[PDB]
């Protein structure tokens, strides 16, 4: 019979240390917030910014790596940068000019199918009459009628569509979702069926610390964002 520590020791045979190793090597550390971060997108950002180091882990861990107080900070003034570390954020260490970083992320975007829980960025309404395969997302002349395969599926999901002259038809139109509404599983299913991508990957720079000054430069997105409250 063995003590738990024996068990733990045999099993015992990362982010915090990597961040601390990285701090001395870069002119700037940015905090960024992200919408619709996906593994592939992070890999692509890392590859394109191959001269930068990007961290995206537990926020509490990243904050402690940097140091949240003047006593614990790993570089002069760095504790003030930790004030941004709330919600879905990451760190970006770089020797690039801040305008270059701003330029890169202002143009960076990609779209995906929204998942349940996401807030709809816009209202989506399928127009009356013949139902097209993207439900009006694409102009009709560029689209094709929706497959009759989907007609009972569409009805199961709440759309009052009918069969008219061999084509799926509405009859006002049908609103799948309204702007600012939280999407549920039924709605995200309907959106995916029409190939409508309501989810957009987007990075916002909140602010950055600079080694040259030991000061934090606050950017617009960082101004109205809630700040970190110390845990201890």
């Amino acid at each position: 019979k063995r003590a738990r520590v024996y068990h733990l020791t045999q099993v015992n045979k990362r982010l915090f240390s990597n961040i601390r190793e990285t701090i001395p090597k870069y002119q700037h550390c940015f905090v960024f917030s992200v919408d619709n971060m996906r593994n592939n997108y992070l890999k692509d950002v890392r590859h394109e910014l191959n001269d930068c180091r990007i961290f995206f882990g537990k926020t509490k861990l990243m904050a402690r790596a940097l140091g949240t107080t003047p006593e614990e900070e790993q570089a002069d003034g760095l504790h003030r940068l930790t004030r941004y570390l709330t919600g879905t954020v990451g760190l970006l260490f770089t020797n690039r000019d801040p305008a270059d970083i701003e330029s890169y992320f202002s143009n960076l975007s990609q779209v995906d199918f929204a998942r349940a829980g996401t807030v709809a960025p816009r209202t989506v309404t399928v127009p009356p009459g013949i139902v097209y395969s993207t439900g009006g997302e694409v102009p009709p002349e560029h689209d094709v009628p929706v497959s009759h395969t989907l007609e009972p599926e569409l009805r199961r999901l709440g759309m009052p569509v009918r069969m008219i002259k061999g084509k799926v038809c509405l009859g006002e139109g049908y609103t799948i979702c309204k702007e600012g509404e939280v999407l549920d599983s039924r709605q995200t299913r309907l959106l995916k069926l029409f190939s409508i991508c309501l989810s957009e990957f987007k990075v916002s720079l909140l602010g950055y610390w600079s080694s040259a000054s030991g000061e934090v430069t606050e950017l617009e997105a960082g101004k109205t964002r809630p700040k970190r409250e110390g845990n201890r």
